């Protein structure tokens, strides 16, 4: 019997802990990403530096989330954490395909979370999404979309000069 | 085939994989001890604090393994990671019970994996584990012991004015 | 035959060398304290660098005695160094009661001297004692005195709360 | 009869004298791979600097090696130095390929050299090398195959181009 | 019953116990030497420089040793301390030589302490004595032969004043 | 069929390789004469840095020669490198004279290049044989024979005293 709760659903708290979920499943993939890039036989450090970053970014969603559950009286739930969907990631192209793909799934989640928040009159829980996360996804995936856009661009006939071009002149190492 | 690789045995490679899963599932047993001190009715700062930033340095101690794993010529695998142990962490004293299991888990398979590069005559690998992880080890589990005897001394028959005093005066907010 | 001697009896001189004695077991048992302090099942930090703190100070008091021994031409002797009277030292009530009887001893050792440096008129050696250990002497009683009322006083009905207390909040870590 | 040898074996001694002679040959090497990428008809410059620094560091492994003999009371003993394997060294990717062969032999010498010294339980040589050698070229390789993947990427089929490319945008000038 | 004791064999923790009684015993033959040394009727202030110092550094390896102790969980036992070989020293040659006897036999109980966690497979000990004693050892006895060189140089037919010329120019004062 | 060559005879291209080889043996020398004088039984430190430091002096001469071989378009050309002519050097007197012998031959190898320069109408190798090392190999000479004088003076009848002193006032430690 919670001393603060207050509008706080069980079905939002539910769901807050399944969204936990999926930002360290996130993070533990780019966690993989990155140290198949930073392999002597793949050896692509600005790829390497890239989803190392986002490994770090959606280990802080998850904080966030955390810290938001117990403001507001929920109890965070901790389930098994799944391995990532592959071993071995392929090529850059192929990595930022698979980046887009998880991040449009964890958008679609922070909307669909957004949505049942609004169904429940829960404005903290919408504002705390708006400002935290929906914004931050927005700008991830346009940044995903410009880098597809680059790579496909550098394919050409000579994959691995272009592979190589855009890890050295657009991603930092 | 590997270019790089030279006197690393698969013995050693595989355990290695196995350390960084024991490792990423301590760093989640302490996110998940941390956040339970951080609930409104545990409310313990300094020991969310505590734990916390234990989760931090296991986090950090597998990527130290993975980034050996990748400057030997092995291959990176991840498993699946097994949630905490439980849900809630009891007292201070529980909680801290099960972190020095938890280190002396951990010890363990530092130790074991030590006596497995020995036999392996893989100096690389026994001069690693030496410099980065079995002193900070024991030092971890002689500050968790010394906080045990300090807790353990604080019940007397006023548990929780013991509980208060040692979060506020030995622990960090 | 000394090209520097003057004033300095042989009873003074074989004094000094026993007082330099008393000084090193001094320190000696000031070592076996501290590190007492420091096991992780006793784990008293302030009581640790308490005590250690003496031992540097009385390994000091020991170098002074033979600079001075040597300027006044004596001839420094060193005999086997006793074990301290314990291995254990009991609680920070025990250990502080041993300190202040190890230091009335000390302190009478000194008057001895100074008394047998009155009747040789050995002004040098007097003044020595003075300048060097008498107050400090006094000055260390007084404080050890004072940190026994207290430990006293916080010992009531919950002597682990207190001893925790008394090294917290009058001890420094 | 030396004063201050002390657990070192004439077999150790001579290992060590050896592997003095094996450094400098590497160093002597290097010295030919940077002038050979200085002539006016290849002119790679940051493939020049990359292997003049290794020469550098080669030769300092060899003044640490002396030392340390000089040290555990060893007798430095020199031999001729055989010239470098090649009076020219091809492409990048050839010239990063015989500095791989190169270093996987120094790396087998000195890991020789360990399990002697493991053998005759001489630990501070085991510690010297551990501490000054094994993690330098575990590192060193793991960068040389970096190298090897990124300039095999990049000869596609404009070698000149990636030969360029690879000088230009990974190598230092 | 140890909270934190794990793969700490009761042998170690004896030989670390007598590790500890032989640095201390050498700090007080140092102790001894240096005060020899400041006598007015031998006056070498650099050679009784040389030896304070050394008493210093012993003492505070006997202090590493027993925060090991209660780092491992082992428990701290100090034997009586039984006092320096001889009373005088005689020439600064006497005195170096006599102190690389000491240093050899504090290097043998290192190398035994190393050859036993060897046995014993306790890494963390091995890695310890390496870390913090076997290189220093080297080093000291090194320097002590090397002042040993110098010493029988200077003798030739004027021992007074080589002992003058070396305490002047290679001691500090 | 050189794109840059300009009056540069194959006479004077094999002759700078092979003064090349002489810089490279005085380098190798000089690392000898150095630890000779590093060991614990020689203990002379002025005078392992004065021979180091000409061991560096050299080495940088033999890189001046190759980097000035590749700016006229000549091949350096390695040959295997001799051992220096002893294994033990003898008293800093042996040691100064076998340098001055030592660097006597470079001279004449750089006054006989010199005078083939000259006949082939080469002003270009005359100057760089004038700016980098005519003068100072003069230099270096003249230095020699001040020090062998200095040497010759301190034999006198107690030749340990002369050399302790010479090391201690007149070279760098
Ligand atoms: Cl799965
Ligand atoms: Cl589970
Ligand atoms: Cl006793
Ligand atoms: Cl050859
Ligand atoms: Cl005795
Ligand atoms: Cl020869």
């Amino acid at each position: 019997s919670s001393q603060i709760r207050q509008n706080y659903s069980t079905e939002v708290e539910a769901a807050v802990n399944r969204l936990v979920n999926l930002y360290l499943r996130a993070s533990y993939t780019y966690l993989s990403l990155g140290f198949y890039f930073d392999r002597d036989d793949v050896a692509l450090e600005g790829v390497c530096h890239f989803f190392h970053h986002l490994a770090h970014h959606k280990h802080h969603g998850a904080h966030h989330l955390l810290k938001m559950q117990n403001q507001r009286g929920g109890r965070a739930l901790f389930q098994d954490l799944q391995k990532p969907s592959q071993d071995e990631w392929g090529t850059t192209l192929d990595a930022m395909k698979a980046a887009i793909v998880l991040e449009k799934s964890l958008n679609q989640a922070l909307l669909d979370l957004h949505a049942l928040g609004s169904a429940q009159a829960d404005p903290h829980l919408c504002d705390f999404l708006e400002s935290h996360f929906l914004d931050e996804e927005v700008k991830l995936i346009k940044k995903m979309g410009d880098h597809l856009t680059n790579i496909q661009r550098l394919v050409g006939s000579q994959a691995g000069l272009g592979e190589y071009l855009f890890e050295r002149l657009t991603l930092k190492h």
